[PDB]
């Protein structure tokens, strides 16, 4: 009440007392994921804070930091990291900013990872996804970053998004809107700022931003009813920021430029677009808070228009904050700031951008800044102090306790016919487990070994087959006629097996096809020799259409395995209790699958799932 009106009032004063160069240094958020010091070779991962990346935080007094996993290896290593980035920055604590979404992306090396959106929409409760900002935001509020990039909001409705995939909730806008809500509001409690992807919506798209630049069609009405639908729930419920997407939506703005690349003409992707950025995100939306771009060494935008010029018609068309303006890796390269702050100061002077417009950014930064506790510093804790309380904190036993439980209820049933699951081997059975990566074959091998320990199933011998880029043969065959029982793990981004007719095709021998033709040779031998067979499908669920012939089939939506003695992801896990009969999953589909032997038609529908046990539909 007083304090939001204090606040704004004191946003506005402090701004009034800025130089322009500490202005736009307050709209930069750089990465320095690896640094090539004096002396040095090539770049490192910079896990350790020196006086050359101190020097060019006090030179360009950036407004933020975005921290990747190169930064965030161990608790310890964090804290001295983020409390020496603090001290580094001269008179306005810094935006320390990451992607710990969960699941399938996560930064911290030693922090509770989740078993990710689509897991969470799988689970349907949005007290989940709650919980999940909740944990998130303490851990990284113990580690001293202040802001996340997460919820990711976009609706996954085209099953052939590369890039969205698992990180959606949901292909439904209410399920999407409701977790995306859930997951903004713990994170915001923790005192994290918390930013909405990918706006105006990334979910329809089939070409990853990372790549080449995106197009969405749709018209107005439909982008109206879906896509803006969960940004819309969440902005009236007090999101903090919304990162941009570098996507096309001529329906909002068919503004075109002569790219850099081929001197074609292209449209405008939605980060540099003013229609969209001010007249729909700020204006019609409401939005008054930090609007933030998308990575700007993205191909979607490093491709067609340079790197000034990109910051500059970012800040055109109403961000706030530039996100990864340039890329400096040694102080030999230290000018390419000089040169997009001059970029901006050029605009400024020209009119292009009226100071004003920059002040209102910069107020909007500084109030967020003092909202969320970063404005003036809170804790007066030593580092060592800091320290310490992180290591009790970040992926304690009570988050890795919630993590798991988590992971379990996600875990969604499709086919479990004649009581196929759960496996009970008798002992000395031969369990044969088959994934992709070595890394998935051990998570499924520790996580049996485990079950055998504690006694809850009988000692079993296990072998594994890791099938990535491999044809299946008749040593693989042999490994399945020796087995009592098999764990099979599926993974696709894009579910595009070749089909005719209605008959997926098993006679390809390309191993290029390994994603789609292995697994299904696997089934095949298995059921002709009249094995207990499973498949687990690990990343997106729509290979789960690749094996209708299957007696048992699952989803986990989380597809990392376990290395160097960690496991990177829950949901293999989880999936693999469940197969034991250890777990009890609770998930239903949160996207439809389509099939694909009969195009056109949906074989599991939105909210199907089973009871292990019983074999009616939860
Ligand atoms: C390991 C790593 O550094 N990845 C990043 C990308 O992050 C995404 C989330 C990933 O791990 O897949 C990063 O992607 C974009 O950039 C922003 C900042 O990291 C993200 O917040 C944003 O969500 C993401 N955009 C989309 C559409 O996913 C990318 C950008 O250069 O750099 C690495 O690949």
């Amino acid at each position: 009440e007083a304090s939001a009106s204090k606040r704004a009032i004191d946003a506005n004063q402090i701004v009034n007392r800025m130089s322009l160069d500490e202005k736009l240094g307050q709209m930069l958020m750089p990465d320095f994921r690896n640094w090539q010091k004096e002396g040095e070779s090539s770049p490192q991962a910079l896990t350790k804070m020196n006086d050359e990346v101190a020097s060019l935080v006090k030179k360009y007094q950036f407004g933020g930091i975005i921290l990747f996993a190169e930064n965030v290896k161990t608790t310890k290593q964090t804290v001295q990291l983020t409390d020496d980035y603090q001290k580094a920055s001269p008179k306005i604590p810094l935006m320390l900013s990451i992607d710990q979404e969960g699941g399938i992306v996560t930064r911290l090396g030693e922090g509770t990872n989740f078993p990710g959106n689509m897991a969470l929409g799988a689970a349907r409760s949005r007290i989940n996804a709650y919980q999940t900002g909740s944990i998130i935001g303490k851990e990284l509020s113990a580690l001293g970053i202040n802001t996340d990039f997460s919820p990711v909001v976009d609706i996954n409705n085209n099953p052939d998004n590369p890039v969205i995939g698992v990180r959606s909730f949901s292909s439904n806008r209410e399920l999407t809107s409701r977790l995306g809500l859930y997951t903004m509001k713990g994170l915001q409690r923790q005192d994290i700022a918390s930013a909405l992807k990918h706006f105006p919506g990334h979910g329809d798209t089939d070409v990853d931003s990372h790549y080449g630049l995106p197009l969405v069609s749709h018209g107005q009405e439909r982008l109206r009813e879906v896509e803006l639908y969960p940004f819309q729930k969440a902005i009236d419920a007090g999101a903090d920021m919304v990162m941009t997407a570098h996507v096309q939506f001529p329906a909002f703005d068919d503004t075109t430029y002569k790219s850099k690349l081929d001197g074609s003409d292209i449209l405008v992707p939605a980060t540099l677009s003013k229609k969209v950025m001010t007249g729909l995100l700020r204006q019609e939306m409401g939005f008054n808070g930090v609007i933030v771009t998308n990575a700007l060494n993205m191909k979607a935008i490093a491709d067609h228009f340079g790197q000034e010029e990109a910051v500059v018609m970012a800040v055109k068309a109403g961000v706030d904050i530039a996100l990864m303006p340039a890329s400096v890796t040694s102080l030999k390269e230290e000018q390419k700031f000089a040169r997009v702050i001059q970029a901006l100061k050029e605009a400024v002077k020209n009119g292009d951008i009226p100071e004003q417009q920059i002040n209102n950014s910069v107020e909007r930064i500084i109030s967020l800044k003092i909202k969320r506790g970063m404005y003036p510093a809170r804790n007066s804790d030593s580092t060592k102090e800091k320290i310490a309380k992180a290591k009790k904190i970040v992926g304690s036993k009570q988050h890795l306790k919630a993590e798991k439980k988590l992971a379990e209820k996600a875990v969604t049933v499709l086919k479990n016919e004649q009581h196929t699951l759960p496996f009970k081997p008798k002992k000395g059975s031969r369990i044969l487990i088959v994934a992709p990566y070595e890394e998935q074959t051990a998570s499924i091998e520790q996580t049996i070994h485990d079950l055998i320990k504690r006694k809850k199933i009988k000692p079993v011998s296990l072998s594994k087959m890791n099938f990535a880029s491999q044809v299946f043969k008749t040593e693989h065959e042999k490994q399945v006629k020796e087995a009592d029982y098999i764990i099979t793990g599926s993974y696709v981004v894009k579910n595009d097996p070749v089909v005719n007719d209605g008959v997926i095709d098993d006679t390809i021998s390309d191993s290029s096809k390994w994603a789609t033709v292995f697994p299904r040779a696997v089934m095949k031998a298995a059921l002709q020799h009249n094995k207990p067979f499973v498949l687990m499908s690990l990343r997106n669920p729509y290979d789960a259409a690749n094996f209708e012939e299957a007696k048992a089939l699952i989803a986990v939506y989380g597809f990392k395995g376990y290395a160097n003695g960690r496991y990177l992801q829950p949901n293999i896990p989880a999936g693999v209790m469940a197969i034991f009969g250890q777990a009890k999953p609770k998930g239903t589909l949160p996207v439809d699958i389509p099939s694909v032997t009969k195009p056109g038609n949906t074989l599991y529908p939105l909210g199907y799932g089973l009871n292990i046990k019983t074999g009616r539909p939860l």
